[PDB]
C-alpha cells in the first residue's frame, strides 16, 4: 500500500474562508467532509474530501474531538497569515 502525503499553503489573499467540513474524531482520524466551492481549499484544488488532516498551522489533528478540531480550525482561520494544511491522500 502507498501514502501520500502533500502539504498546501494557502495565502488567504483572495478567500476570507478555507470552505470546508470536517468528519471523524481521533480522541477514541479527522477527515476532509464537504469542500465548498467558493473558498481557499477548493481555489488550490489538491485537497479532496476523504483525505485525512494531519496538521493545521502548529496544531495537530491526531488526539481530537471532532469538536475541538472546529474550534481550532474556527482560531486559526481568524489568525492573520498564509494557512498550511498536511493531508494524508485517501
Ligand atoms: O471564502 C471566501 O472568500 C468566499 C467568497 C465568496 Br463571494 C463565496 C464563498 C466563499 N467561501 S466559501 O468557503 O465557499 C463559503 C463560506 C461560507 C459560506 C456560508 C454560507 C454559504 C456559502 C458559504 C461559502
Ligand atoms: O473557513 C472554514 O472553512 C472553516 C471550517 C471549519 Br471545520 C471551522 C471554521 C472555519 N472557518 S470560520 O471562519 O470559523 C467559519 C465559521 C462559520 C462558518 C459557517 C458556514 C460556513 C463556513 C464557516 C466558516
Amino acid at each position: 500500500m502507498s501514502l501520500n502525503i502533500i502539504t498546501v499553503t494557502l495565502n488567504m489573499e483572495k478567500y476570507n474562508f478555507l470552505g470546508i467540513s470536517i468528519v471523524g474524531q481521533s480522541n477514541e482520524g479527522i477527515y476532509i467532509g464537504s469542500i465548498m466551492k467558493g473558498g481557499a481549499v477548493a481555489a488550490d484544488g489538491r485537497i479532496e474530501p476523504g483525505d485525512m488532516l494531519l496538521q493545521v498551522n502548529e496544531i495537530n489533528f491526531e488526539n481530537m474531538s471532532n469538536d475541538d478540531a472546529v474550534r481550532v480550525l474556527r482560531e486559526i482561520v481568524h489568525k492573520p497569515g498564509p494557512i498550511t494544511l498536511t493531508v494524508a491522500k485517501s
